[PDB]
C-alpha cells in the first residue's frame, strides 16, 4: 500500500520513515522539508495532563532505539546526546515547581536526582551563584533536530520512498493531493502533517481538520571555540539551554500568540539574552550567532491531533506544539500502526481527531 | 603630483575625494574599502558633547566640519550622481532622569556661545517631539540645525566621485612602507609597488602596523571595539536622529528614511576582536527599549561590530610625520564620520600648500 505524507518536518519524516521501515510505499510532499518549527527548534528532551504524560513518556523510552535504527539505516548521525538533563531553579517559585516535578516523575520510574544549590554549581560551574537547587535526569538528553531530520531524509532516500519538493495545493476525494503545478498524487492513504499549515489546505471538507494555530516562537544560538555548558540545561524563574558538541549552544524560547509573523523582533531578542545571561552571567562574551523563529503547530485544546479523520482514508498527525521533536518516535511509531492494523493503540486514543 | 592614500574608510576615501577635486592624482590602496570602523558606524552628526568640554581644539575642529558639511555633502552628490543619505531634520537630545536632564542644562549653556541653535524642550514637548519616547522623559533640547548621515551611503558617494574623477582604486593590503627613497610609496601583498609624490596612512586601528614604518614615525592608533545594531520597520518608527540618556549613559537612534533605524554603541577595550556577543547586544537592546518601548515590535535586522581608531591621548592624528613626504589622517575614534570633511579639507592644504591650517595645529604628529 501508498501512503501521501504531506508536511516533512520532524513529524512527516519521521512518520514517513516509520512507514517504510513498515514495509510501506511513501511519498512526501513538501516544497522545502525541514524547513520551519522543526529547523528552528531546540531539540530538548525533557522527561515533562496524565494521557500527553504518558504519550511523551512513550516517546521518551522509544527515543534511544529509535536513533540507534536510524543512524544504522541512514548512515548519518541524529546528533542525540544522552548525557543528562539539569533543571535549575532561582527563585522560591522555581524551587517548588521542582519539587512538584520531582513528586511527579518518581512514580513513572523516571531517574530523578534531586540537587541543592552546591550540588548544582558543581554539575554546572557557569550557573550563577543565585542558584537555589535543582534536578539532573541523568537518563534524559537532547537531540540536535537539524541533524535529526537530515538522518530521517537520507534513511527515507535509502528505503526508496519518493520526495516531492512541491507544495500540496488542494485535497482531491483513493484520496490524493493536487500540486501547485497542477501535477497530481494519489495513494491509499493521506496523512496530513504540515504543521500550522495542515487545516488550510484548500478541499478539506468542513469539521474534517481542526484549526492547527501557529504558537510563534523566537529562539537564538550562541557560539564558543569550546562547549561552555556541559549538558541541557534548563533554568527556571524557563528558558531552554542545549549545548551541541561543536561549541553552539542553542537560548529558547520565547511562546507567542502572533498568528503567522516569524520576524526575528528587539523584544524577543532581549526577553532571550536577558534570561541566558540572569543564570550564566558568562554567557556575556559568547557570539552572538544566529537569531531565529518558528511557529509551533497547536491545537484547540493544546494536545497533540493523531489519527483518522471523518473523511476516509485521510489520517492527520499533527498539534504537537512545544514538544514535537520529543514526541517524533512515539508518534511515528503509532502511525505506523494505524496504517498497517486499522486500529489505535490505546497510548494514543486520547488525540483522536474526533474529540473537537 | 601624485598621491597614495593607504586604507580607504570614511578618512580615506574623502581625504583622496578632496585631493582630487584640488587636481591631485590620486591612488587608494585597501583590500576592501569602506568595510571596517566605516561599515558599522552610526553617522550621528553631533555639534558637541561632555567629551569635547575639556578640550577646546577638537571642539574647533568639529564645528568646521559642522560648518564645512553640508556643502561637502552638496558637492560629493554633484560629481557622483548618488545619494550620501544625509539628513538635516535635527537632531533631538532626550533625558529621562535628574542625573540626565541636569546635563541638559549644562550642555545647552556650552552651546549657546558657539553659535549652535538649541531649542529646550519640557518634558511635552519632547513628546510631541518624538511619540515614540516613554512617558518617563523629562525635557530635552533639540538641534534643528543637525543631522545625521548614513555612512554606507556616504562612502558608497566617495567611491563613485573618486572614479568620476579618475583616481584609481587597488584593492589589494599595504604590507610594507618603502623608506630612504627619492619617493615614498608602499609594497603591496600581491608584490607590486606604488610609489608616489607624497603618502597618506588613514588604515583606522592598523596604520601604526605596517611593515617598514620607521620607529616612533607613527604613534600607536589602539582599537576600541563598538558592537552596535539595526532595528527596522516598513514605515519608519522615529521622526528624527535622537540621543537619549538614562542612568548616567547613552544610546544612540539613528533612523533612516527606509525604515532601518541604527541603534548603538559599545564602547570596549577587546583588542582587535569584532565578534558580536550576548553582552554586548542585550546592553543596546536594554537601553533602545527602556526610551522607546515601542521598539519592542520591530525586527532586528542586523549586529555588527567595528573598530575605533583611537590615539594614546585620543585626539586626531594628522599632518606630516618625521618621514619626509608620509603623512598620516586616522585617531578619529568615536566621531570620524563627523571629522571626515574637515579632514578632507585640511589634508588638501596640506598637501597642496605644504603647510598645516590653523585649526590643525592641535593634532600634529610630533605632540607625542
Ligand atoms: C523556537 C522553538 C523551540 C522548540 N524547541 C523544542 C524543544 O526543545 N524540544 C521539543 O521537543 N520541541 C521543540 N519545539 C517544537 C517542535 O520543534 C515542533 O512541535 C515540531 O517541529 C513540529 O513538527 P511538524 O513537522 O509538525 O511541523 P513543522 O516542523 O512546522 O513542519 C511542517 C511542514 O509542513 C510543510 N508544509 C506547509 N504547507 C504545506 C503545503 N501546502 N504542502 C506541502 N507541505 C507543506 C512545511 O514546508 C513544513 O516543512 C520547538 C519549537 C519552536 C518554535
Ligand atoms: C560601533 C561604532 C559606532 C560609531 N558611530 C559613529 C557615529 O555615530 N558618528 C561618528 O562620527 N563616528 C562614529 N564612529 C566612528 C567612525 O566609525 C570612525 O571614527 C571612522 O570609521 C574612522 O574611519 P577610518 O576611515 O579612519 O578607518 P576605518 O573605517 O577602520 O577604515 C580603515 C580602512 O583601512 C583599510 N586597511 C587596513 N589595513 C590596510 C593595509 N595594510 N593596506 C591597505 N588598506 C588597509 C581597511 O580595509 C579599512 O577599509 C563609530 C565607530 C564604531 C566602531
Amino acid at each position: 500500500m501508498h501512503v501521501v505524507v504531506v508536511g516533512g518536518g520532524v513529524i512527516g519524516l519521521s512518520v514517513a520513515w516509520q512507514a517504510l521501515e513498515r514495509g510501506l510505499r511513501v511519498t512526501v510532499v513538501d516544497p522545502e522539508p525541514a524547513s520551519k518549527a522543526s529547523h528552528v527548534s531546540a531539540g530538548m528532551l525533557p522527561a515533562a495532563q496524565e494521557d500527553l504524560l504518558r504519550l511523551c513518556l512513550a516517546s521518551r523510552e522509544r527515543y534511544p532505539s529509535f536513533v540507534k535504527e536510524l543512524e544504522a539505516v541512514s548512515g548519518t548521525s541524529a546528533g542525540y546526546r544522552r548525557d543528562g538533563v539539569l533543571d535549575a531553579a532561582f527563585d522560591d517559585e522555581s524551587l517548588a515547581a521542582l519539587d512538584g516535578l520531582r513528586n511527579f516523575l518518581a512514580p513513572l520510574g523516571v531517574a530523578v536526582a534531586p540537587l541543592n544549590a552546591r550540588r548544582c554549581r558543581e554539575h554546572e560551574p557557569m550557573l550563577a551563584e543565585s542558584v537555589r537547587g535543582g534536578l539532573l535526569g541523568p537518563d534524559d538528553g537532547a537531540v540536535n533536530p537539524r541533524e535529526l531530520t537530515a538522518a530521517l531524509l537520507a534513511a527515507i532516500d535509502v528505503r526508496g520512498g519518493t520526495l516531492i519538493r512541491r507544495r500540496a495545493t488542494e485535497f482531491l476525494a483513493t484520496p490524493g493531493v493536487l500540486l501547485e503545478n497542477g501535477c497530481a498524487v494519489h495513494g491509499d492513504r493521506v496523512v496530513l502533517s504540515a504543521g500550522c499549515w495542515t487545516h488550510r489546505l484548500a478541499g478539506l471538507p468542513a469539521g474534517a481538520v481542526p484549526e492547527i494555530a501557529p504558537a510563534k516562537g523566537q529562539i537564538l544560538r550562541l557560539r564558543s571555540a569550546a562547549p561552555f555548558l556541559r549538558r541541557a540545561t534548563r533554568a527556571v524563574t524557563g528558558v531552554y539551554l542545549v549545548p551541541r558538541t561543536d561549541g553552539e549552544l542553542v537560548v529558547g524560547a520565547t511562546y507567542e500568540e502572533r498568528d503567522y509573523d516569524t520576524t526575528v523582533t528587539a523584544g524577543g531578542v532581549a526577553e532571550l539574552l536577558g534570561k541566558v545571561l540572569a543564570v550564566l552571567p558568562g554567557a556575556a562574551e559568547l557570539e552572538l550567532a544566529e537569531t531565529a523563529a518558528g511557529l509551533r503547530p497547536g491545537s484547540p485544546d493544546g494536545l497533540p491531533v493523531l489519527g483518522w479523520t471523518a473523511v476516509p482514508n485521510l489520517l492527520v498527525a499533527t498539534g504537537h506544539s512545544r514538544i514535537g521533536v520529543q514526541l517524533a518516535p512515539i508518534t511515528a511509531d503509532v502511525m505506523g500502526e494505524m496504517l498497517v492494523t486499522g486500529r489505535t493503540p490505546e497510548v494514543a486514543k486520547a488525540f483522536a481527531v474526533d474529540r473537537f
